[PDB]
Formats: structure tokens, sequence, C-alpha cells
């Protein structure tokens, strides 16, 4: 029916295979209806969670919560670290969750544009303004405008979620509960460590 995050634990150590099967729920999101135009934003989700269950799967015990793997690997890599295996692409799955969770903490929020109050794009813009845009050159960040201005109608993006939008919305909200806390954990966590870099691709 629906996909919840696990609660947050006191020690707030993030158990890896648990947080990988939940956030693999939502790429699919993407395709309920998505043109190649979106793939971007999809990609820094999908593409960083495969990175990561693949050094995640070499070991379990040994990455079995997500300070496990940037601690691990920082003793595997040395200097090299944090640009370096399934912390690296933490560190952009991260962004891409947070894109998320703003876009739709937006939308749950009544943000809009009064002269497009059937669009997502101040929603999608605020989005990438705060959780992707300082890590984008010019370059990229010409491929992701062409997919925030593709942006399905609000109602369409919300029909599709629920296959009333009030009680849509409801619903969105709660996710949001456990899905907001964990990705501040883990922003926390790579200031924390020192994990965070800030170079542009
Ligand atoms: C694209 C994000 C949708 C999340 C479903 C709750």
């Amino acid at each position: 029916a629906e996909h919840l995050l696990k609660p947050l634990p006191a020690d707030k150590q993030i158990e890896t295979g648990p947080f990988l099967e939940a956030v693999s729920h939502l790429p699919p999101f993407f395709d309920c209806l998505g043109s190649p135009v979106f793939t971007p934003i999809k990609a820094v989700i999908s593409g960083n969670i495969t990175k990561i269950k693949a050094v995640y799967d070499t070991n379990p015990a040994k990455f079995r919560t997500l300070q496990n793997i940037l601690e691990v690997e920082k003793e595997m890599y040395g200097a090299e670290w944090p640009k370096v295996g399934a912390t690296l692409a933490l560190m952009w799955l991260k962004r891409g969750l947070r894109f998320i969770q703003v876009f739709l903490q937006s939308i749950c929020d009544g943000e809009r544009d009064e002269n497009h109050p059937n669009l997502i794009r101040v929603n999608a813009t605020k989005a990438y303004e705060m959780a992707l845009k300082k890590y984008h050159g010019w370059i990229v960040q010409k491929i992701f405008q062409a997919a925030l201005y593709a942006a399905p109608y609000k109602s369409d993006f919300l029909k599709a979620l629920s296959k009333t939008e009030e009680e849509c919305l409801e619903k969105i909200r709660l996710f949001l509960v456990n899905y907001t806390a964990t990705i501040d954990v883990i922003y926390e966590m790579y200031t924390q460590m020192n994990a965070e870099l800030n170079y542009k691709v």
C-alpha cells in the first residue's frame, strides 16, 4: 500500500539495508508519469542507490549502518576519502533525497504561483535550489532546468501518486515525517564526519 521509512533510533545510526530498501521505492514514482527529461533527477537517486547497494552487499555486517560506511571507507581509502565508493554515492543521494523532501513538503504546505496554481514549477525550482543547484555547473544546470520546466500539472502529479487530492496530500505528510528526519540525520553525519564536499559537476 505504502512504504514509510523506519523510525529514527536514539543513537541516530541508520541501518543501511532497510534504508536502501525504503528509498528504492522512490525512482518508480518518476515513472508513474515520466518522459526522459526527468531521468537526471531520477538517476541521482537510482544510480547512487545501486552504487551503495554494491558496497553494502559485499559485507552487510561491516556496512550495517550508514555511519559504518563512512568510517570503514575512511580507513580503506585514506586521504582519497571522502571522494570515493559508497561515501561519494550517498553524498549525492542525500541531495536527491533532499530534493524530493523539499519538493513534496512545498506542495504539502500549499506553496504555489498564484498565476499558475496547477503547475509545480515553483515547488521544483525551490527544491532544486536548496538541494542540488549549488553543486551543478552551467551545463548540468541546463539539463536539470529542462526537466524542471517539463514538470507535469499538479493535478496529474497527485493523480498519479493516488492511482481526493487532500487525502493524497495527507498521506504525503505522513511519509515526510520519518523521511525528513532521516535525511537531516544523514546531512548532519556528513558534516560531523567531514565527509561533505562542495565540488560541482
Ligand atoms: C517523487 C516522489 C514521490 C514520493 C511518494 C510518496
